[PDB]
């Protein structure tokens, strides 16, 4: 279908360039990377400091480029522990100019399991939408260090 073709064009033109996480209260950087975690079909890995689990809120900056125009770029993210969804998050970016590079700031705000239990057992599944069109699904396995 035209929508399936369109999804592939958007993916083809998309790159996640860099990204970081900060304690929202203090602004202190907890993690940063330049690996494109959005790439589908391979299991990505990331190592994050265990103190992140003590943050009431985490600020994420995500820098991306897109050759394709998007009407309503957004993300759905599911936190899975041993295959069980503990949490679902929704973030909206909105309009994306074709051939632009953009920085997107988001706030991520139950009782947390210990880092030692969680480590290597947490998968973040991220879906990349333009409105209702699914562009891609990626997975990142988290280790708490
Ligand atoms: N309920 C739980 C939720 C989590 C997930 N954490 C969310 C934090 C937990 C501490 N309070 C603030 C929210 S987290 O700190 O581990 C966290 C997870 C994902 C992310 S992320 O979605 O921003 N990102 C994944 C990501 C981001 C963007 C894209 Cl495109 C793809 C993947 C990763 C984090 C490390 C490398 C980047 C940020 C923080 C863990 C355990 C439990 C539990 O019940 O025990």
């Amino acid at each position: 279908s035209a929508k399936d073709e369109r999804a592939r064009e958007i993916l083809r033109g998309f790159k996640l360039n860099w990204m970081n996480l900060r304690d929202a209260e203090t602004g202190k950087i907890l993690w940063q990377g330049t690996e494109d975690l959005s790439v589908p079909g391979v299991e990505h890995e990331a190592r994050v400091p265990k103190k992140i689990l003590k943050c009431k809120a985490v600020s994420r900056e995500l820098n991306f480029s897109s050759t394709e125009q998007m009407e309503k770029f957004r993300l759905e993210q599911k936190v899975y522990f041993k295959g069980q969804c503990l949490e679902e998050w929704f973030f909206e970016f909105g309009f994306v100019i074709p051939n632009s590079t953009n920085t997107w700031q988001s706030l991520i705000e139950s009782q947390m399991m210990p880092a030692s239990v969680l480590t290597g057992n947490v998968i973040i599944e991220t879906k990349f939408f333009d409105d209702d069109l699914l562009v891609s699904t990626s997975r990142v396995r988290l280790f708490y260090v």
